[PDB]
């Protein structure tokens, strides 16, 4: 037997950073959980108990507070490259590191009116993520996501013209409740290294709040034909914005919400141009995905 | 051996309903899930095998629909006591109806700085949440709430002055930081019945609204004590600013962020007056309630 | 406004303990999570930020570790009693302790047909549970129960002749699926203190071990004419097997599994006495309760 | 911009399928979670809003349990093969097949020291799985696992001998507590179609057991010098013991459980040879992963 993959490192790593203006008195706060794995020449661990060639994970974990203290935290594409690059810089034998960072939600709180200095809330589960892979020698690949995004049309949404076959069941539709939880992904092209991924920060925050503007319009106007064609058209435009996106991909449940048929009852009307009550269904959903590129 | 008490019903009644204006073509959605659970003469069902005794948790879940349809659902406080009252006035052996309804948020989206007529979000999973007990002879006793609403504040949270013993390895504290989730439920004055019910349904989303702006903003601007005084002071202004309520209870969980010690590593200042990065801490979790009433 | 009731303390602390016997060398594991909350002469913390009548929560934390030290954890009615009473004991201003205690199963491992000395498998997430309230001058109060016991039989269960009218379209049926998830509660007699619950220690594994079995033999075993009656008959067997257990609760989802009919392709037969393919149903669930005590 | 990839079906499809035994009265069930996603020449569907192209995720739902009607449900391995085969077969311009199982455990209950005919007891949220894609011109890729297994040994694991730099704090040891949740999956050789998958029928559940049976026995057996070297280990043997498969991968999270020193109280002794109690950490973990191939 041989080694054809290894990687290790720590999971689940809970980080907080405050920054405190002393100026203004105002308090801005960045909560994240972090996933360092290592790749290199660390066969030997496994094959001969060489715990010689192992980084502790809890020296990872070490790692990952003293970088987040010395180092911006925002965006996460920055933090992610600074701290792939260092195992990779301070350790001759590591090759790669893989993070992954999420982003949890605090936003600041308006107290009559105004934006209170220190006081945050969590608006959703909505979570910004980025997964940075630095292959020593190969740059650095940086795939930027949201996620956790929960929307609902109750009206604008169709689904006819499907294959018909003796396996169908499903009626036609020109009118259906369309919600979905959203996962995007939009994968940057490569960078050279650090420096090169400095001279791009202002476009990681920007092209976030554009692809989460333009999945949300996209959603609320287009009458959609399917899952599949709405999705197309918000990847389309996610791709116009920013040129330095190579791919965007998609993966969408359908999460569906059934008429009840109350006709048994006293002749109550509920489905089709009556329906107002309706069930939503746990399980099972559908599943849609797809990447999009250019030309 | 005898029946002491029992209980039983449909729990996990997920329902959707949907307002359509003719006139200005807005839409309006609401999502809850919904349990009700009847006691009543039923003895003979679990001691003699007696089903002639059980209206059917199915046709419960019938009734849940049928109500939706034929009813607002809106506040949540009418809408279970319609449905609790339903089931001791069709049944005459039913003499107790217990509902809880949590409902979920679907929030109107603003798309381009205008309210879009059909399109929602689903921004945060705070609940509001109601319990209702419909009791034959003795009224309908009202509790209302919110769930999950998730805050932080990174300064302005102090705790001192505590009891000192061998048991303790606490230290003073003039600054920390201060995060819960807020439970909170307001206990209405009983209602002599549905008449009653419905002469008072403004005061429901009222109160609610009260509530959460009572605990926003008394978190975001105590310079606290300890959890325990500033939810005394949440809940006391509540109590002022609605006669109708006899009770306020508060369970808040406070959620640990530790300063990280990094002075080991290249003396870096991390504590105190310098923390900068903190881990959060999954568990354990200080759990501190109370219930405050009138003198 | 005053206080009218209040209680804190810690929740979630997870606890392990080895036990490791020189003799033989074999080695014993617990695994609990463990919640005190406090009351008593502790309303001044609340409403005149008075800290000097706290017992910090940390120190709580910090006791349920040392009292786990220096006493056995098992069985989890012992522990629970002597961790309660050491703060009503400590502490003249706290009148009533309220531990909860969930015990996590560690089995020992079978290898090649014989225990293993020192190695543990997590069988199932069932859990034994206590909730133990420690009330200066009126004893102690246990309730044991076990969680978490996921059965189902394929035959062998009935639902007739249960009530019919405008809100019903349940079919009856004799011979259908029955599956819950099993919670079920023994109230011992109130214990005068830690030397009465001493003295019956024994007790306290059987009368679990009892419960278990009773539970699994007569699910398996009875004809069911609803989870009502064979609910009841648990109960009861319970009750009679045990005199210092007052009151046994059982809590029972119905799990509900239903027949797919596929009769539209091709004349397929999957219904009634030819269903074989079901689909599970996540929600909504039937929920049915009964509290049995003494004639 | 153009569709470079795109995958679409129905996720979370949960099925039960009956066995009765006509002679005995014996009844087995059998209970999964089902994922089909389909690809081919389906882009006009997300480019042009044509329908035509796509067979509803519903229909594909309609299908799993039309197949689970007509065909055995075990081995996984099997049914997967089967499920997949199907769409390819019927469908000219669907060219690949996805298909994800999980299998719940239901495992017939023993009363009385005998065999129940028909009632089974869930030991465990442990899972049984595959992934099988079927594509087109290019046969079927299995790949088995078990996921969910979680162990845990109180002593004979050790872990010393590793990188000591400034990021250091983790102090070598010869005795540890080691507990995880095993993910392992091993990858059958491809098969040309299903005739050769039914060929090797037997092998599937053979090869099942003896992975988990290998998994359990080294890892009460191994004198652990990391998680790398026991996991090795097992991947040898399976590999040893199977020669149609091609890979085993790993991966194992390290769940720590911490000392506490309680030394500061009475200088009670709770470190290193007197370690009895320790706090479980919830999070972060270290996570370490291995593919071991053939020479
Ligand atoms: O078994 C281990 N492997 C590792 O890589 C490691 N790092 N810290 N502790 C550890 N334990
Ligand atoms: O066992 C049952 N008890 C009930 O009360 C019920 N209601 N619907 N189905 C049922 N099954
Ligand atoms: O606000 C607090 N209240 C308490 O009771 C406590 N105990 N430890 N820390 C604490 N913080
Ligand atoms: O938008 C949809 N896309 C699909 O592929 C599908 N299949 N059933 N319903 C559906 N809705
Ligand atoms: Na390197
Ligand atoms: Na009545
Ligand atoms: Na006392
Ligand atoms: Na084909």
């Amino acid at each position: 037997s041989a080694v054809k993959a290894a990687r290790y490192g720590k999971d689940n790593v809970r980080v907080y950073k405050v920054h405190k203006d002393e100026k203004t008195g105002v308090q801005t706060v960045y909560e994240m959980t972090v996933c360092v794995l290592l790749e290199g020449e660390i066969e030997t661990s496994y094959t001969k108990a060489d715990n010689s060639v192992i980084v502790a994970t809890d020296s990872i974990k070490n790692t990952i507070y003293i970088t987040a203290k010395q180092n911006p935290v925002t965006p996460p594409e920055l933090f992610g490259s600074i701290l792939g690059t260092h195992f990779i810089e301070k350790y001759n034998h590591i090759h790669a590191a893989h993070v992954n960072i999420v982003c949890h939600r605090w936003t600041r709180m308006d107290i009559d009116g105004k934006p209170h200095p220190h006081s945050f809330i969590r608006d959703s589960e909505e979570k910004r993520n980025v997964q940075v892979d630095v292959v020593e020698g190969k740059g650095i690949d940086i795939k930027s996501s949201l996620s956790g995004l929960t929307v609902l049309k109750s009206t604008n949404s169709q689904f006819w013209g499907f294959l018909r076959d003796e396996y169908t069941t499903l009626k036609e539709t020109w009118d259906r409740i369309l919600s979905t939880d959203v996962d995007a992904t939009w994968q940057w092209k490569n960078f050279s290294g650090l420096q090169e991924v400095r001279s791009h920060v202002p476009k990681f925050d920007a092209t976030w709040a554009t692809a989460r503007e333009v999945t949300l319009k996209t959603f609320a106007e287009d009458n959609s034909a399917s899952v599949q064609a709405t999705m197309y058209k918000m990847a389309e435009q996610i791709l116009a914005r920013q040129q330095l996106i190579e791919t965007v991909e998609y993966s969408l449940p359908n999460k569906h919400y059934f008429e009840i048929d109350l006709s048994w009852h006293k002749g109550l009307q509920n489905t089709g141009k009556n329906a107002e009550v309706f069930a939503p269904q746990s399980d099972p959903n559908g599943l849609i995905k797809c990447t999009v590129g250019r030309s």
